[PDB]
């Protein structure tokens, strides 16, 4: 189907002794089957590594529209000095797997162990491209993080 995966906010500001910042991965059409949903973190001024930031690359497991997945980022009780560090965090193109559907399910048996699904020329791959699940317009979280920031109303 078309799914959609999209953050909650794209900017989220967050304490440094905080420990664990949870983040909602939202699908704005749904979800309907399983799908995992891959995210990657961004080092931007921020180091990951375990310095300012537990950098975290996982996939989630969307299976129904019913349930909701959360990342899970390790901001450490660093007091280091003043910076402008800020991570931010993606989704990365999320995959539907079989079972999971009623009816039509893809039975992905063509793919290359190099990367992609069709192994071949051009069969029309971008439409079946379009025929797979993929985020939001503009999906990234800025997660920010320092001694001192700033909070401004972060609200839905």
């Amino acid at each position: 189907h078309a799914g959609i995966f999209t953050f909650e906010e794209p900017v989220t500001h967050v304490s440094e002794s905080i420990g664990i910042m949870e983040v909602k991965v939202l699908r704005t059409s749904g979800a309907r089957g399983n799908v995992i949903v891959p995210y990657k973190t961004i080092e931007g001024t921020a180091r990951g590594g375990g310095e300012d930031f537990e950098d975290t690359c996982g996939e989630l497991e969307f299976q129904n529209d019913e349930i909701v997945k959360i990342i899970t980022i390790r901001i450490f009780d660093r007091e280091e000095y003043e910076k402008e560090c800020s991570f931010s965090l993606v989704l990365e193109e999320p995959k539907w797997i079989r079972r999971g559907m009623k009816g039509g399910f893809t039975i992905t048996e063509e793919y290359d162990d190099k990367q992609p699904l069709t192994s071949k020329e051009e069969e029309e791959r971008r439409i079946a491209e379009m025929g797979r699940p993929i985020l939001g317009e503009h999906t990234k979280l800025e997660v920010i993080i320092e001694e001192s920031y700033e909070f401004k109303s972060t609200v839905d």
